[PDB]
């Protein structure tokens, strides 16, 4: 509960805003100037990963301590599925959220991390319900939507929320106390997640959005949607003005409600990320 | 009734016409002056976007902006299927129709766009009667068959056109308030809609021809299959002489009728966009 | 019948001869003056078009124009299946024969044309007696058989006009008016038609010989086979000595039955499109 | 009877010879002073053919007459499958043999020539008893195995041999005259042959060996196999010493049973065409 | 019990370290020099061989004598499975250890060493209790996860030491002595071994993790998960500065449980070996 | 009887020698002076036949005279499988061992030669006891194992030889006249020689091992697992020092029971052929 709540506040204290993947410190500052509420560092792109195949690993510390000594805004930085030795190398470097992502090669492919072994929060992405809980029950701080990540295509990260928030739903008006605990059985979770959920209508955690973001139009439709805010990752600065875009992204996530702010935004935004259209997978 | 009857209305008033695919604004002038009926504004054009395969998207506004302060007539633009703020945005620009177009990547592959919720007149694609009115029922102000966009073969376009065509026919001659019914929840809609059209014997909005269409002789044949208009697209402007094939197009679709006008405005068209035949795909 | 017989009296005058497939007035001239009855008039040779694959459409009036401009006897052109209006427009170009050719991407996957409703004597391709009443029955004025187009190889147009042979022939040596009335209905045509084959023993029409003839040896054997004249087209023009090679063929045509003259003809014949072997494919 | 036992005897005269591929006169020249018993004329062969995959026909005569004149002894030519009038045009060019040869691309997949209505000696290739019978049923003079021709494998060529062999031996020694007539119904063929086969325990015509002979061991392997003759094609002029190979293959096909003239004829006979391994296909 | 409990002192006495892929003299001082306990003499590279696809085999020997010639620290070489002949010349070379390594190309598909009949101490890979148990009974006095070599990738080798952890365990709590007789027999191994595994909750040998490590990390992390010590390759060698990685590793191995230590080691690291992400195998 | 013991004898008295594959005089002359029992002429080596992949079929004799007028040691020739008349003519070359290898390219794949009728000793593969039987009771004097030619790789040649032993054994300590009788049937070969075995725990006639033996290491295994002698062929040759590893296998193979002996000659061996990982197949 305390050491919980804490930790759901430092991620719960994210909403609303844009977090963005940074490689390199002149990058950080364009994403804090551009209204970023975080940065993501890394050594390695989210739409390279995916295509090198090389094994893609925790990324090297003095690499993040330079990009987070060159900004105000909080930083994250990933680690592999399972692999908690990484992450305790991450709480030393004293970051300020974790996250076991996905987009890396795993390194347990049957245990996640522990994270409430950790003092430090974690973000997890999740594609339904189930798998959300399991990731929260697990000790996640915050979650995120997975997406295909590198792609540019919003198909799947939307695909994702409208299933938590229809499964959400769908399990909450549903009738018996045997009935839940069937149900909280089956995707491997406590009872009394899945009912808070139901009591609450909603995740106790933050639910953001990533992977295939690539135009302030998709960030808006994402909140419209019901995340409570965006991961976007390069390629913004897979870009053709990267600056520029970044901002519309943040202005386009604050004010995701005014077609003709959001519209003023999407102007003369130059050349985006050829992305890969998931169907041609 | 009231609000969609303009909506339609507009729609309607294309009764005839033939919108073409513009890319510039010397394009979007081109077929103005062409005899054009309207114009698609977009960055990238279907015989080119069906091969990328990257994620093609609602195109940038400015551009739009350009090619629709460069005409009188109206000016269409497309968004991705189920991508609601992409739509806003455009609302917003003041854009005459918008097009949910299957041609590029979409965004909601389980949800379209609840164009009800908009003013401006949507239009979309069908290939068969429940697809149609699924679309109407969703708010289309106008339909188009869809075709195989960018082929160059007509095949397609027209086996849709004879299929509803067929089908609303077919349904029509039978029997029963149950029969009906049935037909109505199998196709997932209102059984006061598949309704009108029995009554009616046709759609109650305008359905014009798309995809597929490369030649004059195409577009008249679109008609005299019961089409109310045409939408051709690049490779008008990908063939030798395009003002004059333009001009061809727009002719051969008002007089689709007369034989000698059709075969005078077919000569020394010079050589056409390489079409890729369905069968070969 | 009366508008019918003057259909197949067209085409029924002319039995004996070669048609040949011109793409340019030079080829026009040089195919006249070899003995050809007649020339098909196309921008873009079947060899080719087998190979593209790109949409193969009728071909420009001027181009034909031109072709038939040059020439005493009569000029046939190409349509696609189904495609109605196309056939229109060269109703009206004043072309002597039309060939609804499946050598082209089809229009219409289902429907045919309603040759009927033209005054043009049409030509269709048919592999077997029901195929070949299909396309009489619906107005077809001249029958040919279709082969593998463009192969070089005879493999085919024989097998054919053996079957159809073979076909007329099983049927005909068989009972009862109800055993009849079956076949009839089975392969989707009048029993009249079917009747008239059998109490006469051959179609209503001239039944030519296309898709796949290379040497004057071949259009030989298809005469000798039962066929009433020979459609080649290039590659007489793909081959080293066109003119040469053209009246060989012409030639071989009237004296089928002149192993002497045939062989005369066969001779110092030079290099002959290298076809592609059926088999192979 | 009468007509047939003087093309049997032009065929049987050859008994014991070797027949040779050949291309050029210069080529046939050779052939006959090496002790060929007579010469195959083709433009194209056989090892080439078979990877064209071009269509293969009859070759031209006056390649023929002039390979045909540049030597005494006879020459045979090719005629595809089924294609009677390329043979009518051998006939009247006055060819010594004519051989229906599957290498070349087949003009009817469904019935072979009528032989008996030529007056010239056909030659034909079976793999079995049955197929053997139905071409000699069907008026063939003399019959070879078939091989993978071009190859330059025996694998094949003595398999045929073998199971001819073995054929009419196992059907031979059975018992039944209604036992028989079914074998002979079954390999669609008239009691008299596989009973005149039966009574002599030998096809009525010579038997050679043809496809995948390269070496003279080659050959003196399908004598001592029962073979009455051999057929070589090229690559005995495919390989590095023509001249020595062509005369190493007559002198061991008829010192077939000579152990130390067989050596001494297969020594330093130079690089012989690289074959291609049936098994590898 | 005696001549084993002394090789599995040997080995036994490893417990804590590192052994390190060496391929040349000059890679086995750097080697030393880094912390490292032993060094594993091979001439070409487990990432390298997993590609070639070459036979690999034992080492020539002169090369390991070299290797063993130029450090203090013991010595170790590889042999292919069941390859005895192999080892017996490597016991010979006075190597320290042994490794029966699937690595390389195997020998006998059937059987492995008996190493039994050594007196130097063998390492052998397992990725379950009962490969483990096997390997033991077979005379191995060490063991190692295989994981998979040359990928880089921790996922496997992690997931193998879980699963010996968890299969042991499973095993451990259960009831029958005829329970275990079976599992005994199923793995086929002496009910005397799973026996003293169960009673001791771990295997009598000494268990390193090899195969897919990569990082400082990835080493800290497989000891946390219950290795004994641990076996890395190249590269090491094929990363950007060797000498510093190697001792992080060395490092990070001994003090696996510093996350402050651990970090401090795992930074200003340089490029490091592309590895292959097993998912992508 | 009197007859084979002979040719027994021949082959028995190559008992515990290395037959060496050369291609020139020069390779075996660095053969015999090598320690090498005989030599395996052949024109082409076993590592590339496996590639080529065009016939491969008997040496001519000039090659081999040559090489057997260069040796005092006996020299051996190769046959294709089936291939009498090529045997025919090696026994007339007065060579001294024939081997009918299924290396090269088979010439009955229904039929192994008729050995009985030679004078020559025969040397043939078997993968397993039936096959080696079946080639004995054909009239093999001598009997090697077949693995994988030209691999480089014993995994097979191995494997064969502990079937056989395995086999021979199996079969062996079985109990009924009947049992037995069913188990010659099966691998059709008399009750005689399966008995002999059994009565003998060994076949008559010597086993050698043949096909994947490239190091000195490799020759001892198979020794020690009850070979009684070793082919090698190329690479050998195809290793860096010939001459050294030539010796170094003939040495291996004498004093295959000599640790001390075996690792000194399998020192500064240089470079081998890199086989192919028969895995990798």
């Amino acid at each position: 509960g305390e050491d919980f709540k804490i930790k759901s506040g430092l991620a719960q204290m994210l909403k609303g805003g844009v977090i963005m993947d940074v490689v390199t410190p002149e990058q950080a500052k364009i994403a804090e100037k551009s209204g970023a509420c975080a940065v993501m560092a890394l050594e390695s792109i989210p739409a390279d990963m995916r295509k090198s195949g090389k094994v893609c690993r925790m990324s090297d510390p003095k690499m993040i301590k330079d990009i987070m000594n060159s900004v105000s805004i909080p930083v994250m930085a990933k680690v592999r599925i399972g692999h908690f030795v990484e992450a305790q190398i991450i709480e030393a470097l004293e970051v300020d959220y974790i996250d076991e992502s996905e987009v890396l090669t795993p390194a347990d492919w049957t245990h996640h991390i522990e994270k409430d072994k950790f003092k430090v929060p974690f973000v997890c992405g999740a594609k339904d319900l189930g798998e959300a809980l399991r990731r929260i029950n697990e000790g996640a701080a915050m979650i995120r939507t997975k997406g295909e990540a590198g792609t540019g295509d919003v198909s799947e990260a939307v695909k994702h929320i409208r299933r938590i928030t229809e499964e959400i739903k769908a399990c909450q008006q549903l009738k018996s106390e045997d009935d839940i605990a069937k149900v909280a059985e089956e995707m491997r979770v406590p009872v009394s997640l899945l009912k808070d959920v139901l009591e609450k209508g909603k995740l106790p955690v933050v639910n953001f959005a990533a992977g295939g973001v690539a135009t302030p139009a998709d960030a808006a439709l994402l909140m419209q949607l019901g995340c409570d805010g965006v991961f976007v990752g390069s390629g913004i600065f897979k870009s053709s003005n990267p600056v520029r875009l970044a901002t519309a992204v943040v202005e386009a996530t604050t004010h995701f409600d005014n077609p003709s702010k959001l519209l003023e935004v999407s102007s003369d935004l130059g050349e985006l990320m050829g992305g890969v259209s998931i169907e041609s997978i």
